[PDB]
């Protein structure tokens, strides 16, 4: 078929499965959330928490689906249909090494639901406690062993792919042991080889040698807020792609529709980026496409805490809070606008 409605399998959308309901999970997990203290504020801070009631959830926006459980099969089915609408072929699943049965259950449900709609799943490996190259290898082995035969498990030209959040917290001399073909615990030329995509944060002076010396296969930028880092400043993307191509690396810029996290980080107003009826999203996605990259990542499907979500949101005013919403656009606008940009991306690919 050549209808311009097909999934794009070089488009990765960052997905969070940490939401709960009292009924399914025992608590409205993540809808309730601690308010972060000000890193530059007083020493006697009692910031408190967001209770995660119907009236007061840990987001500046409000989900169309309500305080949903990420364990709810019917929520998962709706999410996969939303992925189909957005034409986002790859769900990049947050992964925190929780080693508990409820997470294992969610991962299986997600894979199954994804496959029903021909969506693929890869893992976004987060900075879990004591993360290091040895337990990363062990966890990569576990994930590939457990899920590698699942039909929804993502592969690019035969290789799995992982995004590694805050990869800079691990020294290149450690990374090399895992990622150099010569490394003492290398995954290269093994059953566990994978495209490893590290987080490009700061200036080329620092990041270029880091990426080369760590032997990452590529890099992404994550942050939805333009200018938050050098990597998340879209005017740098042409130059970043040039370097990537010169050095055999895969550049996967992250684009987002906006940013606001002030419910959970009330001191962090400087990072707010307004959606302005979709123009912000358009500007950022346009920059990614114009940079001539082979793959794009979307921050995010449902990071509701950070207000970067493309998942449908609805207008809501409670006695506790007046939520932001999609303004002059319909709840599914960011899904359909994503499909539009996926089309433009494919057009120039
Ligand atoms: O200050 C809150 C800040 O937290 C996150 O970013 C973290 C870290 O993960 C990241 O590597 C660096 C990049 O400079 O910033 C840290 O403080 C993230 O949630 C961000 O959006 C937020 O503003
Ligand atoms: O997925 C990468 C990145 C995206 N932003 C959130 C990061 O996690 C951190 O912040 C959230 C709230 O936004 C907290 O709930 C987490 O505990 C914290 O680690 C995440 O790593």
């Amino acid at each position: 078929n050549n209808l311009g409605t097909e999934l794009d399998y070089d488009t990765f959308c960052f997905y969070y499965d940490w939401y709960g309901s009292e009924a399914i999970d025992g608590q409205y997990r993540h809808w309730a959330h601690a308010i972060a203290p000000d890193p530059n504020g007083g020493s006697g801070q009692n910031p408190g928490t967001i209770p995660g009631t119907q009236e007061s959830i840990a987001s500046n926006f409000y989900p169309q689906l309500g305080r949903y459980s990420s364990s709810d099969p019917n929520i998962l089915t709706k999410h996969m249909d939303m992925f189909v609408m957005a034409r986002t072929g790859v769900l990049a699943l947050t992964w925190w090494n929780e080693q508990d049965e409820t997470e294992a259950k969610r991962i299986g449900l997600i894979l199954d639901a994804a496959d029903k709609k021909k969506i693929k799943v890869c893992f976004h490996l987060e900075p879990y406690p004591s993360r290091n190259v040895q337990n990363l290898r062990e966890n990569i082995v576990k994930l590939i062993t457990r899920y590698g035969n699942h039909p929804a498990f993502y592969r690019k030209d035969g290789k799995p792919l992982f995004f590694i959040y805050d990869s800079y917290l691990i020294e290149p001399s450690e990374w090399e042991k895992l990622l150099s073909p010569g490394g003492s615990i290398t995954i290269r030329n093994t059953a566990y080889d994978a495209l490893m995509i590290g987080l490009w944060t700061s200036s080329p002076t620092v990041q270029r040698p880091f990426i080369l010396n760590a032997h990452f296969d590529g890099f992404y930028t994550y942050f939805a807020a333009t200018g938050f880092t050098y990597g998340s400043t879209p005017t740098n993307w042409v130059s970043m792609q040039k370097w990537a191509k010169e050095n055999g690396k895969i550049f996967i810029p992250s684009v987002g529709p906006g940013y606001i996290d002030t419910r959970i980080r009330p001191w962090n107003g400087s990072v707010i980026r307004t959606r302005t009826d979709g123009q912000y999203y358009d500007a950022m996605y346009r920059k990614a496409i114009e940079a001539g990259v082979s793959a794009i990542s979307i921050t995010s499907f449902n990071e509701w805490h950070e207000g970067s979500q493309i998942e449908p949101a609805v207008p809501y005013t409670s006695s506790e809070f007046t939520y932001l919403d999609y303004e002059n656009r319909e709840p599914d606008y960011y899904l359909t606008r994503t499909a539009y940009w996926v089309g433009k991306f494919r057009e120039s690919k």
